[PDB]
């Protein structure tokens, strides 16, 4: 249980080693304006995604950061968001825990 894959298809996405304690905890539970609750795990790094469009600050869960939707690059499943434009770090990924599968490298 060291690498994270897309639950829907298997695409390699991230690694346990790349978890990022933002504000002291890698896990942040948040809601969007449609009321959907997400258990977001922050990662300093991820691969295998497709980052869609240009960034937006609207509704951002992380102060100082703008977001882009992050899809699985293989199957299109919405896996989370890429955050940029901030500070320490300038960028990171916020991925929806239950949309990944954990397993051996
Ligand atoms: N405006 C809408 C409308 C529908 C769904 C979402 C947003 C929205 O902003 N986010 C996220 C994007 C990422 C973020 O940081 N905050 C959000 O509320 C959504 O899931
Ligand atoms: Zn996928």
């Amino acid at each position: 249980a060291s690498i994270f894959r897309c639950r829907q298809c298997g695409q390699t996405i991230s690694r346990r080693d790349w978890l990022l304690p933002m504000g002291g905890d890698h896990e942040h539970v948040v809601f969007n304006p449609a009321g959907m609750i997400f258990r977001v795990w922050c990662f300093s790094l991820a691969q295998g995604l497709r980052l869609i469009g240009a960034p937006s600050g609207e509704f951002s869960w992380f102060k100082g950061y703008d977001w882009t939707i992050a899809l699985c690059g293989q199957c299109g499943s919405h896996l989370g968001w890429h955050y940029e434009g901030g500070s320490q770090p300038q960028t990171f990924f916020g991925l929806i825990k239950d949309r990944l599968a954990e397993g051996p490298a």
